[PDB]
């Protein structure tokens, strides 16, 4: 896997999710625990993952093959399913991030 052309795979898949609005804008900017008041969250959420910080890391070339960006994508979602209740705002913006997210990636991960 060459980085720039698995970039060039792999961000139409994000930039897809960066359109949804407003189902994105809460996954846009890593979560902030102090301007949201919820000083649990860093102890809920282990590993802490956005969409600014997959674009970095795509960008960047940090992940060598796409199962990797796969799987951050993955936990952005999981995060925000632990955190948040099934029946708020976030959760069900994130529930449609990730369906656009499924029908965005598998044609791609099929054509690599
Ligand atoms: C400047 O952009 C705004 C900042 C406030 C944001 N916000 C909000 C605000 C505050 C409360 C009222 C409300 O409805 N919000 C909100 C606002 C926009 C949304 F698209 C949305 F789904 C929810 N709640 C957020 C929750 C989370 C979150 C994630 C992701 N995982 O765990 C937690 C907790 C993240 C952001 C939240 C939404 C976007
Ligand atoms: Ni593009
Ligand atoms: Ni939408
Ligand atoms: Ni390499
Ligand atoms: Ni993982
Ligand atoms: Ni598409
Ligand atoms: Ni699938």
């Amino acid at each position: 896997f060459k980085p720039e052309e698995l970039r060039q795979a792999l961000m139409p898949t994000l930039e897809a999710l960066y359109r949804q609005d407003p189902e994105s804008l809460p996954f846009r900017q890593p979560v902030d625990p102090q301007l949201l008041g919820i000083p649990d969250y860093f102890d809920i959420v282990k590993s802490p993952m956005d969409l600014s910080t997959i674009k970095r890391k795509l960008d960047t070339g940090q992940y060598q093959e796409p199962w990797q960006y796969v799987d951050d994508i993955w936990l952005m979602f999981n995060n925000a399913w632990l955190y948040n209740r099934k029946t708020s705002r976030v959760y069900k913006y994130c529930s449609k991030l990730s369906e656009v997210f499924e029908q965005e990636i598998d044609p791609v991960m099929q054509s690599l």
